[PDB]
Parts: C-alpha cells; structure tokens; sequence
C-alpha cells in the first residue's frame, strides 16, 4: 500500500499518501526499476476527467469546494468540451496550475520557492514576433538587475489539427557550440545542433566560446523565425576565484538566468507547448555540470594544471580538488556581482524543509533522488540520507519531441 | 524497437538494451505508479524445487553441459533429495559457482569487475561456535595477506528445517566499538552502539577508545552466542596521515584494512546460508566520506575544516567539500603508504564501466543500483553518473536478513 519513507541520518519516518493521487504511470515495474532513466521510453472522456480533477484542485486551493462558482465552472468546462472537444482556462486557474506544476516537479530541488512565481499570460499571442516581445519582457522582469525573480510566460495551448507554438531553443539563454573541422567543438557542445539550426535559418555566427545564441521562435505551421536578444537584456557573470588570480585569466563566464524553454506545461488536460520558465541557478549546475562535464566545457584538466596538481593518477584526487575550486569561483563571482545564486548545501537544506512542509500539507512530495542529490559532495548534503518516492502528479512539466 | 529496457550513456551517446532482466524471478519495490528505488531496505517443497532446478540449470549452462545426461541426472538427484528430506545439498563446484554468481548479481556493488576472482572457503562441516572462530581467523589471515588483500567468502552450514541457524551477530568481522556516554553522545562509531552493548551484555570487558576493535559474537544452532576476541596481530589497521597537511596525523584517525560483511544471507538454489561472511578491499570513499564524515558516524568534517582554517559559519565557503576531499586524500595516501590494497572512486567507477561492457556481452545486461553505484563525493566527475542503469533481483543473491536477537 503506502510507502514508508525513512531519513537515515535522523531515524525519522513518514508515510507518503500523496502518491495515491497519481494518474500516470512512470517507467518502473515490479520486475525492474528504471528510475535512473533520463527520458521516458516513448478522447473527450479522458480530457473531461483531467479537466474536472484540475478544476477540483483549483477550487479546493481557494477553499471553495462545492460552492456555487465551483459547480458552475465545472458545467462550463463540460459544456465547452462537449461542443468543441476542448476548453480554456481562466487566468487565475492558469496561475494556480503553473505553480502546481512546479510544486509537482520531482526533479526540482528548488521547490521551497514554489508559491512565489510570476505568471505572464501570453495566450493572446498570434505570431513569432509577438512571442519575442513577451520573451524579452520575461527576461527583463526575471533578471531584475541581478535580483532574480522566478517567472513563467505561457503561450497559447496546443489545438487539434494545428501546429504548436514552439520555442526551438532549450533555454532562452544558451551559448553557441561551433564544430571545428578537426572534430573538436568551440563553445558549448550541448548546443551544436541548435547552433547549426540558427545558422541555417540565417544567423551570422560568432566564433567565441561564449556566444549567446539567437532564438528560433515558431508560430503554428509556420517556419521558425530568428530573433537576436538585445545584449543588454542578457546579464552575465565573469568567473574569478577569491584567492587564485590565474583563474580570471581562464576567460570563463556564465549567464545569470536559467530559463528552460523546450518543456511542455500540462494543466487539466490542456497542453502548453511553449511556456518558458526561469528561476535562479544553484551553483553546481554551472560549476560542476556545465563547466566540468566531459561532454560540456570540460575544464577540469585545465584548472588542475593551473593548480599544479598531479594529473598523472586518479588517486591524487586532482579532479575533486579542481571541481571544488571551480564551484567556489562560481559562488564568489555571482556574489561579487550581486546576482542571485544558491549553493548546493543551502539548497538541499531548503529542500528538506520543503519535504516537511509538503508532508503536513499534502501527505508527501514526489522527488527523484538521483536528481535531487547534487553532482558533487552528495552525502555531505541532508538529501542523500533521505529516502524519496517518485511519481507523476498533474499539473506537470513534461518533455516533448523536438519540433524539427 | 527491441522489447527490453533501453539504456543510454549520456557522456558517450551510446545505447544498449537489457535482456538479462527477463531472467528476474523476484519482484522489487517499484510499480508503474511510484518508484521506490531510493529505499534502502524495502519489504514449501515445490517452491524450493523450482528454485533448485533453475540454479542447477544455471550451473550446467555455465559449464556448457546444458541438456546433457549429467545435467538431467543432477536434476533427478536434487528432486529425489528434496522428496526424501525436504531439502538438498550443493556439490562443492556448485557452491563455488553460486557464491561468485551471488557477487556478480549484487546491484549495489561497484567492485564487480573482480567477481570471477573470489576464493570460496567451504565451511559446511563446521559444527561449533569455536570452530566458526577458527574458520573466521583463517579467513581474515588469508584475505588480509599482510596488505595485499584477496576477496574471499567463507560458507557455513545452510539453514536446516527444525534446527537453529548458524549466525554471526556482528555486521562486519572488523568493527569499532561505540560507547554511549552519560551526556548522550557516543565515543567510537555510533553505527555500532547496539552490537557494542550486546557484547558487554554477553561478558565482554569494554574499552573506552574511539577505535576499539569489537569481539565477535558467534552462534551455532540452538546455542547462545559465544564471545571471541580477535588476536590483534590479525586485524591490520592503517593510521591516517595526509600527504601535505602535516597536522592531520595528529588527529589520531585510523581505519581497518579489511571490509568483511558478516550479517548478510547467501541464497543459492533456494538454499539459505545464514552465516557466510565475505570480504574484498575498500573503495576509499567508504572510509573517507561515509565512515568518517557522515553526521551519524564519526562526523569529523568540522574538526578537519577547523584545522584547515576554513570558514565553517557559512555554507558558501564550501568548507564541507574542501575538508571531505582532503580526508579522502588522506585515506588513499595512508593506505598506499602502508601498502594495503585500496581503490579510489575514480578508478573503481571506471573499472565498473568496463564490467558493464563485459556483462553486456556475456549476459545481455547487468543489474545495477544507480544511487549506490555513484560514489558519495564527486558524483558527476565519475563515468557512472552519466550511465543509465536497470535494477532487478537475480539469484543466487546476497540478501538482508533480520538480526538474530
Ligand atoms: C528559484 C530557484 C530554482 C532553483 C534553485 C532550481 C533548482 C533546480 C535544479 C538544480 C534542477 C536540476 C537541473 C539540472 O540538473 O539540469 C532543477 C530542475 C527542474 N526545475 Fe527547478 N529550480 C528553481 C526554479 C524553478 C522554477 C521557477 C520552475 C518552474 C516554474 C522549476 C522547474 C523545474 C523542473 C520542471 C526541473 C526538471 C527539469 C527536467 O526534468 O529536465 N524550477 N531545478
Ligand atoms: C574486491 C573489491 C570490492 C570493492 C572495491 C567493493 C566495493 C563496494 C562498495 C563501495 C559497496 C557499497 C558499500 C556501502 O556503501 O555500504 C559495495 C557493496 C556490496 N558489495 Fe562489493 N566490493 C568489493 C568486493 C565484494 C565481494 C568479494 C563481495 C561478495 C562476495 C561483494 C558484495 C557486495 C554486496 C552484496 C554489496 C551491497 C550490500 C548491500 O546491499 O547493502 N563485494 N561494494
Ligand atoms: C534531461 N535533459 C536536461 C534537461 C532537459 C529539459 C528539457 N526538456 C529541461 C531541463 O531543465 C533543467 C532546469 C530547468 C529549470 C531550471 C530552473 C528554473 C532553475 C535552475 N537553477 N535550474 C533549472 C534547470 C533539463
Ligand atoms: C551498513 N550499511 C548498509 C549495509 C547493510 C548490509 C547488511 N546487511 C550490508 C552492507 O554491505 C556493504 C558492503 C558489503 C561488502 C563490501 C565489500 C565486500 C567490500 C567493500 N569495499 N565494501 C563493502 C560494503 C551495507
Ligand atoms: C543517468 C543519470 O540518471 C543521469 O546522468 C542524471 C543523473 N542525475 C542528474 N541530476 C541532475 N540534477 N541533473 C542531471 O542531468 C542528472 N543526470
Ligand atoms: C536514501 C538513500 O537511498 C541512502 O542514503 C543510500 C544512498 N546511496 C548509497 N550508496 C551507497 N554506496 N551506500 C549507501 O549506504 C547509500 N545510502
Ligand atoms: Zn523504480
């Protein structure tokens, strides 16, 4: 029945009863667990039941279940689906749903912040040009001169027999990755494909390691359009180390704003194929994954050599030492520039508080241990020793196929 | 595509499919509705006979005599034996194969590249706690080999119907005492408070150091457990020092050479070996990160960080990460200097990737528990972080079992 959940550092035990509210299967079966897999392998009645469940969630949230307005709204949704095969959300429902989808995201360690989310309604958008304007305003609001504010902008929902609104870029701000003839890559290797799409769609490329990409924005059944972001809108933090002077000379930097733009937002059965959302960075995303992954900037060996570490053997722990200093430079640099950032210790400590809040509030919290535990110093954080239960609740953020 | 889990390595972009999972005869804790993969400890002659037949089939495949007259005769012999006694018995070569297969099958072990090289000591003739002690001492001496460690397992008699189990009460053959103090704190290893108190209840004169080696509490069938002190010359330890931080040696830290787990159950063909201690050599993060830095273990992080003169009043100094790295380095350097076998988390995980490739060819997959395989510091700096894994139960298996008391 209900899973018993133990924290092995504290010996404390909870029971997840929230998982009973899941209506979608994940990838595991009794025969085998597939929890470490990154991506999933792959009528009106279904829509209506999801819509009803969501409207119920909404009215429960404002403490008006069974009220006159609740009953009426359910009738509206019914009548609209029955006549048109679909329906539309009111702005307040949309705001509630967006917050819930963040709240429900099992891979997000940042969910203590979930109720604080600025929601821009961009559902009255009819062109790529219009999308660009909203995106620019989103970035301006969210960046806020370094005092970062979580935000989401929601473009029109998918409709049957019509192409989707899509942002082709995986994030609103990304660095170009240029493939050199000698097989190597200049810039960010994770972005080679989008970089090439941009050029093919008319972009005049740079040739640096940190060239901010233009956006490819797509209105339904139209070819994507290219828009260069005004450089003053894109706040960036040059990286230096608090004690190691040669570090600044590495010419490293990162953008302030993590804004994911290729995920699908699902609310009450309705799907929003373009709904980019941003918060602020946890230092390890930059210092560990983006800069140290072998298939990203891969700077570990460079930094270790500048530290005069013995790269001959793994047993010198040169990689571990370099990684720590790189993460330190990220924290120092962001703090020096007055740009919001949170280290992995403070973040995971906030997440434990969040688990506790959610236990009292809903009787559980879906969480993906492999993603919640940071990529360095895992067991040095409280989340490592916390058992977690992973399941899919809706409203939800989902992966969706690439539009090309 | 193929009707089997598809497994991707995100560093290299390479793809495999796990077909081995189809062989799993036992359910784990997950369902389509919720994944419970992070949970540490998740919850009949014909049942015996089917497990027995499956194992005998595995054995004869492994020697390429599947379908042979000897295969069919051994099957007949196991059925006869279960029919007239309710149980059966493994031949020596079957026991050796089963023990190795149990190790090969262990999803949480990063050290499985070595699975073929395991010295199996058959102790199924043991009939007293005294004799268990002799077997255990011999195991330790062989496995320790003055620092050139050798993987080994010693197998004591199986569970028998209407007869008490052989049990080793201790969780490992070598463990440090944990003494609860009057102020509520613990001196030594807090993990070992209960066993320490049990040893005292059974007549042990306790010490009062941070690193007192515990005596062994050994139990022969239907007998009270008896106490046995390990002769200190048999327990190899390594004092911890740091290659450049000269003060680290003054901390007086140390650890033992031999990780020898003694409270797990070896299951083979439905037979249950309740006492079957097994040993290898350490991966350095087990000592340097978990045993020494866990808040509920020795918890030395702040002490080290203070000696290093770090700012422990704020998380953003990364004092915890810095201290933890130097502690791990001290473990590695000290074991290396002492010429005692040890492997760092980088070399270990790299060897595990080799093991995955070996097993992909040999068996079409490898059961692996991602959360346990990925080391507790520097996770994404190791290749296994970026490797998707499929987790399932295969038998022969090592299993958790309830404590005898
Ligand atoms: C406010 C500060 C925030 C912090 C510190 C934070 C932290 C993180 C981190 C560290 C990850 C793992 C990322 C990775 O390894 O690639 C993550 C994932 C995620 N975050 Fe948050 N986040 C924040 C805000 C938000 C907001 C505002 C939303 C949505 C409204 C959100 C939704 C998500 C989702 C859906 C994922 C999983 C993405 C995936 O499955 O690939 N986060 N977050
Ligand atoms: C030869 C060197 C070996 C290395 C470097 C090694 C490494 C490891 C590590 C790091 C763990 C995780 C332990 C923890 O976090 O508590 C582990 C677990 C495990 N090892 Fe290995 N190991 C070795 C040999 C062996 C041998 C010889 C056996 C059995 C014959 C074995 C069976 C197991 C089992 C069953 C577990 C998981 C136990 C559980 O589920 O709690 N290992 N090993
Ligand atoms: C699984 N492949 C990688 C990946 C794919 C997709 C997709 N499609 C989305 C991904 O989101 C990572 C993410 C998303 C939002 C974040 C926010 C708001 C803040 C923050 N600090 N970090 C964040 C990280 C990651
Ligand atoms: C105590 N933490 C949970 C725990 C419980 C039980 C039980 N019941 C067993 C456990 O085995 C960890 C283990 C086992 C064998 C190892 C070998 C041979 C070598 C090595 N380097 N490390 C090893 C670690 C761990
Ligand atoms: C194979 C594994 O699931 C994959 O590398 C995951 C592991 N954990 C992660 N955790 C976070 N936060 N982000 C990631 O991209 C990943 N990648
Ligand atoms: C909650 C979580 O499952 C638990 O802390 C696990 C995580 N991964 C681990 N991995 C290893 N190797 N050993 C452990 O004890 C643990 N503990
Ligand atoms: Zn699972």
């Amino acid at each position: 029945k209900f899973p018993r959940v133990k924290n092995w550092e504290l010996g404390s035990i909870t029971y997840d009863t929230l998982c009973a509210q899941s209506q979608q299967d994940g990838p595991c079966t009794p025969r085998r667990c597939l929890g470490s897999l990154v991506l999933p392998r792959k009528p009106a009645e279904q829509l209506l039941s999801q819509a009803r469940d969501f409207i119920n969630q909404y009215y429960s949230s404002i403490k008006r279940s069974g009220s006159q307005a609740h009953e009426e709204r359910l009738q509206e949704v019914e009548a609209e689906v029955a006549s048109t095969g679909t329906y539309h959300l009111r702005e307040s429902e949309l705001v509630f749903g967006a917050k819930q989808a963040w709240r429900n995201a099992p891979r997000c360690v940042g969910r203590i912040q979930w109720g604080k989310l600025q929601v821009f309604d961009a559902r009255d958008c009819s062109s790529a040009q219009e999308m660009f304007t909203y995106i620019c305003n989103h970035i301006k609001y969210a960046t806020n001169r370094g005092n970062l504010r979580s935000a989401i902008t929601v473009f029109p929902q998918r409709a049957p027999g019509r192409g989707d609104f899509r942002i082709w870029n995986s994030q609103l701000v990304r660095y170009a990755g240029y493939r050199q003839q000698d097989g190597s890559v200049r810039g960010d290797p994770a972005n080679v494909e989008i970089t090439e799409l941009c050029i093919q769609h008319g972009w005049t490329p740079g040739n640096g390691r940190f060239d901010v990409l233009p956006l490819l924005l797509q209105a339904p059944d139209e070819a994507p359009e290219l828009f260069v972001l005004p450089p003053e809108l894109v706040l960036e933090v040059p990286l230096e180390h608090p004690t190691l002077e040669w570090f600044a000379a590495l010419g490293l930097r990162w953008y302030a704003l993590p804004a994911v733009s290729n995920m699908l937002l699902e609310i009450g059965g309705l799907e929003f194929s373009a709904a980019p959302f941003s918060g602020w960075y946890m230092s390890t995303e930059i210092g560990t994954r983006n800069l140290c992954d072998p298939h990203r900037y891969n700077i570990l060996e460079d930094v270790a050599v500048c530290m005069d570490l013995d790269t001959r053997t793994t047993s010198s722990l040169w990689k571990d030492k370099a990684a720590v200093e790189i993460n330190l430079a990220v924290l120092h640099s962001f703090q020096l520039a007055k740009v919001t950032i949170v280290d992995h210790h403070a973040a995971t400590v906030s997440f434990m508080k969040h688990l506790d809040n959610e236990q009292k509030a809903r009787g559980g919290c879906p969480a993906d241990w492999a993603w919640i535990v940071p990529p360095i110093s895992g067991s040095l954080t409280p989340v490592f020793h916390q058992e977690m239960v992973n399941y899919i609740l809706s409203p939800a953020f989902r992966y969706q196929p690439d539009p090309w």
